[PDB]
């Protein structure tokens, strides 16, 4: 679990969005595993606006943050697992690292701010849904 709180927006994995998120929806995209809902209180997170490929992510299944190198956002075939079927996911970045389903929502950050959230994994990889291209998160 986990979310990004930027301005009056809450960014979560689409497959973990609550009824309140869907009832206060701003934007959603099934191909990216992302959903953004509106919030009453303003949040403190800053979104990175950059092309970094190194950063740090939070892994809840280890209670640890790890430094990683990650690929630029791409359309990737995500393999099937014990818990979720195979599917194509766009705007996804991959790194070598540990992740389990409950790690979804952990933040990946670079020197410029939040880059994305954990969205895929297994087989020794962790995948993050990018948010750096959603420039509208910074306005209104
Ligand atoms: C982050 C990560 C890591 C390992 C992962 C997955 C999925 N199967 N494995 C081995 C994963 N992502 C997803 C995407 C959809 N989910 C469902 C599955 C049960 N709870 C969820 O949130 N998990
Ligand atoms: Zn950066």
């Amino acid at each position: 679990s986990g979310a990004i709180y930027v301005g009056n927006y809450r960014v979560v994995n689409r497959h973990l969005a609550t009824h309140n998120d869907w009832a206060n929806l701003v934007w959603e995209d099934s191909s990216r595993d992302l959903l953004v809902s509106s919030t009453t209180a303003q949040g403190c997170d800053t979104i990175a606006r950059c092309d970094c490929q190194t950063g740090v992510y939070y892994c809840s299944s280890r209670r640890k943050h790890y430094p990683v190198s990650f690929s630029k956002p791409s359309l990737i075939f995500v393999e099937a697992s014990e818990y979720y079927p195979a599917r194509y996911q766009s705007h996804l970045m991959l790194a070598v690292g540990h992740s389990e389903p409950g790690d979804c929502g952990g933040i990946l950050r670079c020197q410029h701010g939040v880059v994305g959230i954990v969205s895929t994994g297994g087989n020794g990889l962790v995948g993050f849904a990018d948010v750096r291209d959603l420039l509208w998160l910074d306005e209104e």
